[PDB]
């Protein structure tokens, strides 16, 4: 089979491939989010930049997973990448809500894979997730929650004003 | 006639002179826009600076056209320059709407001249427009559209507040 | 419809979206190629790096296309991204042959889009492709052809030796 | 009326607008002079540069006038800008003669406006002209007179030689 | 046939080879011009340097054409290079007239090749000429026209004096 | 005749012109060699660079000869330049064999011209060849012989491998 593979279950190997798919889909979703906010009829540069950065971060999560798959002697297998769930993403609030839903799903997939690794007595896998993914994910979700709260505080009765101010004064542009 | 002129039609020569007129008129329109926003009873420095910069950019478009006319062996001919269409330019929104109308007209004149050059098998003319004008124009129109959207989002029911905030937080001052 | 869109046909808009799909698929194909050559049982670092670089270049081609779609006032629409055509890519020769087939297909799609733009009298589109895509593509295809020739010269009767030497002495590692 | 305007007559306000028109026309005349000397069949780079510089200086005179109009609480009003008096400008001598005629007319307009300001007991206006215009104008006219004398000395019986030498050895290129 | 060639007609391939011949002949003509002006009985260093520089520029035009021929998968084919049309080149005026005739012929060959590329729907070829040749050629022809005018102005009745002065005060030495 | 010419025979003058022709032909031969090795179906960059460098060196030999012809008061006369002897140059071995044949012919022409100068008691000519040509030529021929030997050692029974290795490990790329 493999000359390096050791303590690396078929179940973990397949789950890692699934997780790569999920990260690449997330990157794709963020690519779509970023270009939507770049539209001339949306035009929220800070929001564009926030999601563009996340497209790159999620790609690099996939890349790290694939590197690890090879380091362990598993075989990368790629599947079709589903398009994002929407073509238009509504307001900054709508978009940030969709982003936290996405991130919570990615987090649950990380937790599930960690639990599989623990069941399989695969400490390298468990350490890998802990060291490179689980805290990054908690930090990201906390940032999105912070943003959601600030966006919600700004809606009030002048929604356009609040959306502009959030983009200008919170997000980097 | 001319010792350098080669593959440069009378039709293109005249159209280039017309286009110089249009760019100089545009520069004049932007000069008027800039000084209107500098009025003590208007007083939107960022808006002033935005249109002042465009007066200079449109002059330099004219200048480049005239340089090219001479490089090709055509003869610059100047006409009367019509004053701008308004003496007072209303709100930032009104002004940005008038600017995008102006830019779309300049863009259509560029496209028309490109089509004439293509019909006349004048690739130097076509390349010149492509390289120095067509993308600059698309970029400018996209920026104005972005601005229009942000200004429109800010009107809401507190128009003065939105006009101040746009000037302060989007435009450079 | 759109406040900026001008001289930008629905046919071009759709074709640009199709081309984005093709570039993202190409990026995905190169991602798979790169990780295959990173396998412990393949282990050709220079080949890995060559295809990894191309995954990034093709993503950035897609990104530029999407930026232009927005600059013109079109609407990015994303579709499902087909997985790559193979899970395992054979020898360096096999892989470089598959890469040139891919690149020739991307080149033909560029040429087709250029021809559509010309038919539609869309010089901005034509210039955009000429300036950012057509020469990059010719340069890439020429490099791949050079590589193919060198790989073919090295097969002889000691194929493993030739594959090692090409990776070590031509490709960057 | 105006919240800042003080000691600023309607007569001065209108005269300042007229003077802006005259400076912009002068800039236009110099633009035409500059491009005439850039013709391949004229080809006197130093002369081109001399008049090009004056086109920019006269624009900036207009700009300063418009800035002052706003500082005083007057209202900029723009009129049609007459094309220059000639399409072709003859020899360097002809051109320098036309330039000094133009400058003397601008100087007389400055003097007239100064006299109006003095009659109206408008010392800010009087100081403004004295500080930014009257000496600049005297210096420019003296330079042109110097040039005229040197050009006239060079005509003799070898006019082409003299025109070349003046361009090469006096004017900056 | 070729593993890289795509959208590159036999007609364009042959025309590119012809154009290489024309550029190399032009380089040869300029080599002869340069050494004629270096003769002890001609001795016009600035003129020598002007034509020497053009010999190098025309060689590099040929070189770029040959590089492109290979990038496209065509085959460079070289023919005999005709000697220049004269052994002695007369006055600076005669020489500059012969140079502009040469350049106009090269320009017409560029335009002809561009038209062939357009007819063949070869945008890479069209872009290549536009980007590297057509404007360089217009700029060169305009410079030569400028020079011709200055040389003609200097003939007058003291031709030797004018030829010396042009060499000393216009051309770089 | 000439105001500087002294001790410079018609026989030497003509022979120098012949030698210029031979150097320019050699430059042309090397230009063809260089672009052949740049072909996508040849693709030996080090070989390309070796012959390209020689095209430039042989041009500069011609240039020095023409400079000397003028320094002595002779008259440069150019003839038609024959195309190179082949359109395709075979293997690196074939090409290096053709290069040493060419160089030996150029060397014999140098020796013949030296012998003519000696017979004519023209020490300046003799010194010129000795100082700028004869040792450069011996050094070049020795380098080519070294290369030939190394290429021959590498043929063995795996000719493609040897051709690759020579290009990669001996020639500069
Ligand atoms: C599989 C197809 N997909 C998902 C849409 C890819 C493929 C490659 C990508 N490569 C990058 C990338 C590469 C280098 C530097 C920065 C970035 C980046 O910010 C985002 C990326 O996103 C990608 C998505
Ligand atoms: C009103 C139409 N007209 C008169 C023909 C203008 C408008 C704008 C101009 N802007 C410049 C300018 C702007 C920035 C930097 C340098 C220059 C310059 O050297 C000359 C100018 O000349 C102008 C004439
Ligand atoms: C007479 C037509 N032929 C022979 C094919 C020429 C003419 C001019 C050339 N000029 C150069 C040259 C010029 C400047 C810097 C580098 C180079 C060079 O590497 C090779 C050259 O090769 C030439 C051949
Ligand atoms: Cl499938
Ligand atoms: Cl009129
Ligand atoms: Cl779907
Ligand atoms: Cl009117
Ligand atoms: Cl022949
Ligand atoms: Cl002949």
């Amino acid at each position: 089979s493999s000359q390096i593979r050791q303590n690396y279950s078929t179940e973990v190997e397949a789950a890692v491939n699934r997780l790569v798919n999920l990260y690449l889909r997330a990157s794709y979703t963020y690519l779509s989010l970023g270009f939507y906010f770049d539209r001339d009829d949306v035009a929220l540069e800070g929001v564009c930049h926030f999601f563009r950065f996340l497209a790159f971060f999620k790609f690099f999560g996939a890349f790290r997973l694939l590197k690890m798959q090879n380091q362990r002697g598993g075989r990368a297998l790629f599947q079709d990448l589903q398009k994002p769930s929407q073509d238009e993403w509504g307001t900054t609030l709508d978009a940030m809500k969709a982003a936290i839903v996405l991130e919570k799903s990615l987090n649950q997939a990380l937790l599930d894979l960690h639990a599989l690794g623990s069941a399989q007595a695969d400490p390298h896998l468990c350490d890998f997730l802990e060291s490179h993914f689980l805290d990054e994910e908690v930090k990201l979700i906390k940032k999105m929650g912070d943003h959601l709260t600030n966006i919600q505080r700004l809606v009030g009765s002048q929604a356009g004003l609040g959306e502009y101010l959030f983009e200008r004064l919170t997000l980097k542009h």
